C-alpha cells in the first residue's frame, strides 16, 4: 500500500485509464473521488470498491462543478494529495481538412480547459498544505506524429506545456506536476498493435498505465517533477521507414 | 530578392513581428496580403509599401473571414505560397490562480484556433498546387518555462503540435510547415532587462531579427526544412544558470 | 519484493548511486553482481548483504573483463535480466579551455565506451532469452546546460543516443533500454537554494527507487526513456523572472 | 555576399557537405581555410576557387595540428569568425553485436574528440575578439533512431551536448554555437520512398545553405540550436498509419 492515507481525485475515471487507476489507487490504500459525466459507470464502480471510493458528477468544462468537486473532497477527507486530470476525448489520425471549428473548440474545452480548471482548483487546496501531486494524461502523440488527430494532438501538447509551467510555479510550495503519455491503450486491435509496436511480446493495457501513474503519484517519485513520461515501448523514438526500404530492396 | 513572384499571407501583420515580416517579405519581392483587426495600422502599412501589399480585415477567430481572406488572395494573385500565421495575444508570467476560464478560452481562440483555421484554408489552396509553406509564430516558452503566462504557454505548445502534424500530412503534397519561437520580442527599461537576462551578450533581439528567420524558413533556402520549431533565443532555453550562480556567489 | 528471481549486474555499484541500487535491488529479492574497481568497498558491501550479492572486479574499459563478468553471472545464476550500467566519473562545470585531450579520452572511455561494452555483452546473453532490461545512468545535464563539465556532458549525451538505438534494436527481442538522469545527488544549502522543487533533497536512495521502477515489470512497456530526476530543474530558466522581481 | 570579410575554417571540407559549404562560403565572400586529410581533393579544390581559399592538412585527432591550423589562419587573415567542424566518418544502421571497441574508439576520436579540439582552439582565438560562430555537423540521428549506426549515433549526440554547453559558456563573450543535422545527404529512389517531404531530394548543396544561415548575421541571435534538415522525417513514425491504411 503505497499511498496509505492519501486523497486522490480522478477526473474521467469511470472508464478506461481512469477506471484502472481508481482501482489501483484503491488497492494501494488511497481515498479516491471519481469525477465523471458517465454517471452510471461512475457510481457502479464507486459502489463496488468500498467506502473510500465515492463518485461525484463533474463536467470539467464547468468551473462551478470543478470547484465543488475539490471543495467537497476537502470537506470529506481533509485535503487533496493527488489530482489525476484524466478527462478527455480522443481523435484518431485525420486530415486538416476534417477539422471543424465547433468540434475543435469542443475538444479543446474538454481536453485542455478541463485540465486548467482541475489544476487551478487542486493548487488552490494544495498550496496552503505545502504538498501534493498533479498528474495529467497526455498522449504519445506529444512526442511523435502520425498516431492521433490534429485537434487531439494540439490539445495534448497544450497539456504538456501547462504541466511544465505548473512544475515551476508549484515547485516553490512542494507540489509536483507530471504527465503520462501512453500509446495504443478488441481482437482486431491486438493484431495491429502487435504489428505496430516497437517493443515486441508485450501489449499495452490500461492496467499498465495505471501502474505508471501510481509511480508518479507516490513518494517513489518524490523528486520527479516536470516530466512527460512516455509509455510507448519505444514507438516514439524510431522512424523505421528507412530500414524497411533498405531491407525490402535488399 | 529571395521570394520573387511568391504570394504571402501574414495574419497579425500590422504590428510587431508581423509588420517587420511584411516589410521584409516586400523588400525580397513577395506579394503580401496583410490580415489584421488593427484596421488603421494595417491599411496605412499596406498603403506605404506599394501595389504588391494589400490589407484585408480578418478576425482569425471567424472561419468565414479566414476563408474569404484565402479565397481573395487566390482570386487576385493566383495562389498562396506562404502562410505566416502570426496573429495572437501575449501574456507574461503569472499564477495558475490568475487564470480565468473566460480569458483562457479567449486566448485559446485567437492563438490556437486561429492557427488551425489559417492552416486549414492555406492547405486547401496549396495541396492542389503541390507547393507551399506554412509558418507559425510560437514562442521560446515552448522550450523553457518561466517566461510566459500559463494560458499563453499552453496555446503555444498546441501550435507546435499542430505544426508537426501538418508537417506529416502536408509533406505528402510537397508542403512544408515550421514554427519560429522568439525570446525578447519604458522601451529602455525593457532593454536593460534583456541585457541582464539574455544568455548571448552584446546582442539585443529585435522584431527585425525574427523577420529574417521567417524569411529563411519561408524561402527555398529551407526547401527541405519541415517540422522544425526554430528558437531565436540566444541560447536562453538551453541553460538553467541557478546552480552556477550559487556556487559562484558563496565562492 | 518486485524482482524475485531476477538477476542484475550493477557496474560501478560499490559507491554512490550504484551502491544504493544494489541494496535496493537486494531488498526486493534480486540476485545482484557488483562490478567495480573499488575492490575494498565492493567486496565489503557484497559480504554484508548475503549470498545473492557477489562482487566481481571489472574495469569497464576492458572488454575482456566485461565479457568475463557477464559470462560468470550466466554461469552462476543462469541468465541476466537487468544490466545497470552505472560506472563513470564526474566533472563539475568548467571551461572549454580546461579540456585536455588525454583527460577527455579517459573520460569518454569510462563513461561512454564502458556503456557500449556493458550493453553489447548484456544483449549477447539477453537476446536468446528474449527478455531483459538495460538501464544507464545519464545525468540531468542531458536536458539542461550549466550543471556539468563539457567532457562529462558530451559523454552523457552519447549514452542517451546509445540507449535510444538500443531501444529500437532490442525491442524486436523483447528487451528494454532506458536511462535515468539525476540532478544534485555545505552541499545541502547549495541544493536548497538551487532546486526548483522545495522541501525535498535528492539522495542516492531516491535514484535507486527510480531505477527500481524502470528495471521492474511496472515499466514492462517503458523503453527508450531518459527519465529525469531533477525536481523540475531542467524545465526552467528563472533568470527572467528574477530580473523582473529584482527591479520591481 | 553575406559574409564579406569573414574568416572561416572548414574541417573535413574537401568532400561532401564540407566541400559544398566551402564553395558557398566562397561565393558569399568569405575567406576560407580547408582542413582535411584528403590532401589531393583539398588542394585541388583550394586551387580552383582562388586566393581566399587555401588548404591546410589537419588531422583533427591531433591537437598539435589543430592548434597549428587555427594559429596560421589567425596569422594569415587576422582572426577566425566561423569554425565549421565538419570532419567525421559515417556508419549506416548496424547491430550492437557489430560494435568493436577499437572501431568505436577510432570513430569517437574523429567525430567527437575532433569537435572538442576544433571548438577549444576556435574559442581560444574568438573569446578575446568577442565575436564568432562555431557550427558542428551532427546528424538527423540525434533526433530519431533507425538511420545510423550505434557508434555514430552516440558520437553525434555527444556533439549536440558539446554544442549546447559551448552555447552557454561562449554566449558570455558574444560567441554562438549551433549544429546542423542533415538526413539522407539507386540511393535517390530509396530517399524518394523514405522521405516524409515529397518532390524534393536533399543534396549537399542544401545543407551548405543551412550552414550559411547559421554562420551569417541572419542568425545573429540564434545559438544553442540543433537545426534539422530532414523534410520532417524525424517527427513521424508512420508504422501505425501504414497498418491501419492497409486494412482500411
Amino acid at each position: 500500500r503505497r499511498l496509505e492515507g492519501k486523497v486522490a481525485i480522478v477526473t474521467g475515471g469511470a472508464s478506461g485509464i481512469g477506471a484502472s487507476t481508481v482501482r489501483l489507487f484503491h488497492d494501494h490504500g488511497a481515498k479516491v473521488v471519481i469525477a465523471d459525466i458517465q454517471d452510471d459507470l461512475g457510481q457502479t464502480l464507486a459502489d463496488r470498491l468500498g467506502r473510500n471510493i465515492s463518485y461525484t458528477h463533474c463536467d470539467v468544462t464547468d468551473e462551478d462543478q470543478v470547484r465543488a468537486l475539490v471543495d467537497a473532497a476537502v470537506a470529506k477527507h481533509g485535503g487533496v494529495d493527488i489530482m489525476f486530470s484524466n478527462a478527455g476525448i480522443v481523435e484518431g489520425p485525420n486530415s486538416i481538412f476534417d477539422v471543424d471549428k465547433d468540434e475543435l473548440e469542443r475538444l479543446m474545452g474538454i481536453n485542455l480547459v478541463g485540465a486548467f480548471l482541475a489544476a487551478k482548483h487542486a493548487a488552490r487546496v494544495m498550496v496552503p498544505a505545502k504538498k501534493g501531486c498533479i498528474i495529467f494524461t497526455a498522449s504519445a502523440c506529444t512526442e511523435i506524429a502520425g498516431i492521433a488527430g490534429h485537434s487531439y494532438t494540439a490539445s495534448k501538447y497544450g497539456i504538456v506545456g501547462l504541466m511544465k509551467s505548473l512544475a515551476v510555479e508549484l515547485g516553490s510550495h512542494g507540489i509536483r506536476a507530471n504527465c503520462v503519455s501512453p500509446f495504443g491503450v478488441k481482437l482486431m486491435f491486438e493484431g495491429i498493435m502487435s504489428k505496430v509496436g516497437n517493443l515486441k511480446g508485450k501489449i499495452l493495457t490500461a492496467e499498465d498505465v495505471a501502474v505508471t501513474v501510481l509511480y508518479l503519484a507516490s513518494e517513489e517519485a518524490s523528486y520527479v517533477s516536470g516530466v512527460n513520461l512516455l509509455v510507448d515501448g519505444g514507438y516514439t523514438v524510431v522512424n523505421p521507414t528507412f530500414i524497411n526500404v533498405i531491407t525490402a530492396g535488399q
